[PDB]
């Protein structure tokens, strides 16, 4: 472990499932298909929702490796890969991993970094009439 950041623990991470961590600079989704340790943790984030709604769309297998299908844009993403399908006009960024100890790193190569929103909060619908 020298340029290897810890993203979140393994564990953590329900498996057929993944979000996205702000890690030091760069948001990173985390894939987990399988209750294995080999997940996929990529820059996969859709800028109108800032999660990773592009990650928790359909895992699943497209041809021989392993694609997640965007509920919303509907390309397809191979996870290790990045590429949309067939035309990457969406291509997002894919970082190497490794996992020490029940932990999955990546390696921070910042790439592009951006300034954080400053978006209006989840407002409560306060109860209107008993």
């Amino acid at each position: 472990m020298s340029q290897w950041t810890t993203v979140c623990k393994l564990d953590d991470i329900l498996p057929g499932t993944g979000v996205c961590a702000l890690v030091e600079q760069q948001q990173i989704a985390v894939f987990r298909p399988r209750n294995d340790e080999q997940v996929y943790a990529i820059s996969n984030i859709d800028p109108f929702a800032q999660a990773s709604v592009l990650s928790r769309g359909i895992v699943a297998e497209h041809q021989d490796d392993l694609w997640v299908a965007s509920p919303l844009k509907k390309q397809h993403f191979r996870l290790y890969d990045g590429f949309c399908l067939e035309d990457g006009a969406y291509s997002v960024a894919a970082y190497d991993t490794q996992v020490t100890n029940g932990n999955v790193q990546i390696s921070i190569a910042d790439s592009d970094v951006a300034v954080d929103n400053s978006q209006p909060l989840p407002l409560e619908h306060h109860h209107h009439h008993h």
